[PDB]
């Protein structure tokens, strides 16, 4: 049987949805306190007792983090439609290359509402 | 690989357990601040960038919601034994017909205790 | 210096004096949070105003009266609003916990009430 | 006796008067929490200081002005810090809710601000 | 399709990591407010409407609980390297024998960081 | 107007002056929450009482003394109750943050302590 590990970051940005019908609240400029969850799966080095470091995880994420934190998302190439579904994937795509063990990504824009890409 | 989405509602009702041994706290009339989590899986329309709406999800749930919120659960046909296990299913059963993408239902009666039916 | 301790208990209530078919008038329930908070000086030796276990015991009677119960049944709780209810709690505990200074009650996660003094 | 009600709304803002390329000066956003809290006596009959639904309605105008909006656009919110912002809210509501006694605003989960009186 | 159930406990202990490079914050004596989640899967007795009791679950866990709560973890045989990965497993191992339905164990040492063994 | 900022740090402690084999006397630990809160007037131009980053820096020394450490080792923290501990923190920070008005410490999620003034 298997072990997975998981780490939460939060960040602050503004976004808007380009393709919502004209009235929709969601297409007005607005913002959120997003939460992101990286999750990794793999083996547990018998010496460190770790799937992986974390210092190493943080710093691998960080440049991707910094691009979103306290920023407007539609200006980031890839996120012209900054939906949770689109964003969760956008992350997977940036970090999967530098974190091979990336198992799944989760994005919550509100307390009460989220998204999990694999 | 695949994307799932998820939405939290909370509601207020009273319930009691019909079949607990005579002393049990749980068979006295009492109530809870329940939390319910609908989760859907499916594809991400390339134009909307959405698995589905939400306004559309909310309103599809709503009649089922309204029947539980600020109500006593044993009076609802189906919930004569308003356990989490029984309730989580009871929901699946009402909403799966109107939300084909329903992937799983979660019911938490306390902060610290829940149930996930699929 | 003030301390404060928090408890959830799980119960039912309806409000009797509410309009027509208003939804708080239908027998419902909530997961409630109660916060006793107390003010005194720390013992220069224990480093404590009270245990937190001295507290627990002194509450426990009132606590099991409410947890997993229906509130309207409880003399003094005909009409169990947050306001009635926090006050009622204060009346029960102030005798057994003289240092006690506030009682806070929350029905839901987002509403709540403080009965000070 | 005090009551308090809590609301999240979801919005964008940037701070105009901040150094160089400081990160709060880049157009960002937050999930905000607002807490109105009010002080009065309970009706000896309703058991209430106010509904919580009387409240909701009296706020609702100001609330939809902020939710899902950009704040700098809102006259009086050029410079939307927590401090500016809680005060601004107080100025809008104190007229419509005279019992109102504090306004608390939180940008993030861990920072926040109370504008009393 | 299937029902799983889940229960949260929290506990207080101190631990340190034996095998971190010399500076690391993590190898200094420190402690945490850990959270543990037992999760069970099985069938729902049609009379009780329960996968299982809980009173029965609690008390089956309890001796294992008591050994960790308000204790230093490196002194417990098995936990000489009290990492989340190692600890989550350590639990599985103690409770799986007395709770056959144990489906998965979760350990969170901070609000923002955890581990799920199966 | 008051602001408040929140920090978790992760540490160990035991209480020396506690009965027999009482469980707080066994070397344990907690995830602690510290809340500095401060009261002053907002700058009519910045819209701020303080940064939140001016704060962070002024705390940081005391903060890394506690985070990931054992508390009984720290002069003045023989006997690290919440009460001792919040006060101790106040004594360290009030010099570096004169506007500071409360310090709140929480051992667990449900207990806690405020050292005002
Ligand atoms: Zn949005
Ligand atoms: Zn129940
Ligand atoms: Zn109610
Ligand atoms: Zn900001
Ligand atoms: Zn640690
Ligand atoms: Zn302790």
């Amino acid at each position: 049987m298997s072990t997975t590990l998981f780490k939460d970051f939060t960040f602050e940005a503004a976004h808007r949805l380009p393709h919502v019908p004209e009235g929709h609240k969601c297409g007005r400029l607005h913002g959120h306190s997003f939460m992101v969850r990286l999750e990794i799966t793999g083996e547990v080095d018998p010496h460190t007792g770790w799937i992986i470091d974390f210092a190493e995880l943080k710093a691998a994420f960080k440049p991707t983090y910094e691009r979103l934190d306290h920023h407007y998302l539609n200006d980031i190439p890839g996120l012209e439609n900054p939906t949770s579904e689109v964003l969760a994937k956008w992350i997977w795509d940036q970090v999967k290359p530098v974190v091979p063990l990336l198992s799944a990504v989760m994005v919550k824009e509100t307390c009460t509402a989220g998204c999990i890409y694999r």
